[PDB]
């Protein structure tokens, strides 16, 4: 199948957490995209793919923010051509915080309001991503098995 990839991220940890993602994905044979939210054009960027899996971190503390980059995408969600599109969502955040992951939960929101097909609950990655490789690698395994 194919799979496009979209993040946003300011220090690297969801960047860190797609190219993850897209290496477990691409040794099982699927023909990988993976895009910075930064380069993408809104406009029926989901056209073609069988699975499209997004990206992004949480800020803002007392009002959820979501990644600086992926702001322009979320806010176009409804033209990237999401109606029965398979999906899944992924983050890093900060259980220290009132809206852990929060950007995860409004981004699974819109797509569900737009018709998308959730394959699976999304990866809220609470600190470093690095020491949560496992379940990173353990997440890619499901939604693989999900479509
Ligand atoms: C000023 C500030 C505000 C933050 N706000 C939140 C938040 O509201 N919720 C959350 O889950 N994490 C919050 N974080 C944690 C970041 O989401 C976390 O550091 C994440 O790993 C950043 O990922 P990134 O490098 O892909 O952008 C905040 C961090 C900072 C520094």
């Amino acid at each position: 199948p194919k799979a496009l990839i979209v993040y946003g991220s300011t220090t690297g940890n969801t960047e860190y957490t797609a190219e993850t993602i897209a290496r477990e994905l691409a040794d099982a044979g699927y023909e990988v995209d993976s895009r910075d939210a930064a380069s993408v054009e809104a406009g029926g960027l989901f056209e073609g793919f069988d699975l499209v899996l997004l990206g992004c971190s949480t800020w803002g503390d007392d009002s959820i923010e979501l990644q600086d980059d992926f702001i322009p995408l979320f806010d176009s969600l409804e033209e990237t051509g999401a109606q029965g599109r398979k999906v899944a969502c992924f983050g890093c955040g900060a259980s220290s915080y009132e809206y852990f992951c929060g950007a995860v939960d409004a981004i699974e929101e819109k797509l569900k309001n737009l018709g998308a097909e959730i394959v699976q609950d999304g990866l809220r990655i609470d600190g470093d991503p690095r020491a949560a490789r496992d379940d990173i690698v353990g997440w890619a395994h499901d939604v693989r098995g999900a479509i």
